[PDB]
């Protein structure tokens, strides 16, 4: 099965999955000197307050917060979306060390990790329809640094000696998400896909600009935690990044001037 290893990661993905060589792939680099100003944007809303997180997964690639998606508790609308996107689960890409791990990269810079806020396009009623649309997903995504430790993000942190191993999951309720977002909310926007298998190419991205610091202890649990399942070789669930695919024929706009 398609991981991040030299004998099922990102470069072997194409072989089941030609849309990997796609015309709308992620993620990319942001070139901030290209990337233009759009006044066209409006503002963007990221509406939090009454999310309802429901459990934490390690489903072998990364761990994911999953929430309460049957109705608009949770939702993204504005900047360039065009109606409401519903919070269905968060996760993170991360690297073995502190200078790799995030899957965006600005002006060909990596963070230590990015976060993946998921939402799915109300106008299809369920995700799985939503991944058949080219307007189906927004990803907010976000850069962690290593610095001062995240308040927010230790709850997370946590948990995951609770879910070492692939298979496994937790209760996680009353995670409020709201912890996790920077002070600012200026963003880089453009069309692309999902940076997993299937590679669906359904996704805006929403990149906040922002990056928040988290500390190296919250980073080291993320790297404790293991890709295989119990009982089996213990293989250490870091790297699991996609590196930047080729921009095509794609603009990133700036939300700031
Ligand atoms: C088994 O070996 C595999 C399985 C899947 C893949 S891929 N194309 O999904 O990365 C490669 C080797
Ligand atoms: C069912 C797969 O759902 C996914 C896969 C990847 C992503 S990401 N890494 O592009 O945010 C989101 C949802
Ligand atoms: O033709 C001019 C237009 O070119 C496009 O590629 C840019 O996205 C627009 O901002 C610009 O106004
Ligand atoms: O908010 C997420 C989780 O944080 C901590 O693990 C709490 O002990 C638990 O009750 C809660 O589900
Ligand atoms: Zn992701």
């Amino acid at each position: 099965h398609w991981g991040y290893g030299k004998h099922n990661g990102p470069e072997h993905w194409h072989k089941d999955f030609p849309i990997a060589k796609g015309e709308r792939q992620s993620p990319v680099d942001i070139d901030t000197h290209t990337a233009k100003y759009d006044p066209s944007l409006k503002p963007l809303s990221v509406s939090y307050d009454q999310a309802t997180s429901l459990r934490i997964l390690n489903n072998g690639h990364a761990f994911n917060v999953e929430f309460d998606d049957s109705q608009d508790k949770a939702v993204l609308k504005g900047g360039p979306l065009d109606g409401t996107y519903r919070l269905i689960q968060f996760h993170f890409h991360w690297g073995s060390l502190d200078g790799q791990g995030s899957e965006h990269t600005v002006d060909k810079k990596k963070y230590a990790a990015e976060l993946h806020l998921v939402h799915w396009n109300t106008k299809y009623g369920d995700f799985g329809k939503a991944v058949q649309q080219p307007d189906g997903l927004a990803v907010l995504g976000i850069f962690l640094k290593v610095g001062s430790a995240k308040p927010g993000l230790q709850k997370v942190v946590d948990v995951l000696d609770s879910i070492k191993t692939k298979g496994k999951s937790a209760d996680f309720t009353n995670f409020d998400p709201r912890g996790l977002l920077p002070e600012s909310l200026d963003y880089w926007t453009y069309p692309g896909s999902l940076t997993t298998p299937p590679l669906l190419e359904c996704v805006t991205w929403i990149v906040l600009k922002e990056p928040i610091s988290v500390s190296s202890e919250q980073v080291l649990k993320f790297r404790k935690l293991n890709f295989n399942g119990e009982g089996e070789p213990e293989e250490l669930m870091v790297d699991n990044w996609r590196p930047a695919q080729p921009l095509k024929n794609r603009q990133i706009k700036a939300s700031f001037k």
